[PDB]
């Protein structure tokens, strides 16, 4: 499936596209 983006939340915003930002970190939506 979709791996876990694994990235930090930076100001709101995520860095890889189709990831939502769950604690602060990016996970796939």
């Amino acid at each position: 499936g979709l791996p876990v983006c694994g990235e930090t939340c930076v100001g709101g915003t995520c860095n890889t596209p189709g990831c939502t930002c769950s604690x602060g970190v990016c996970t796939r939506n």
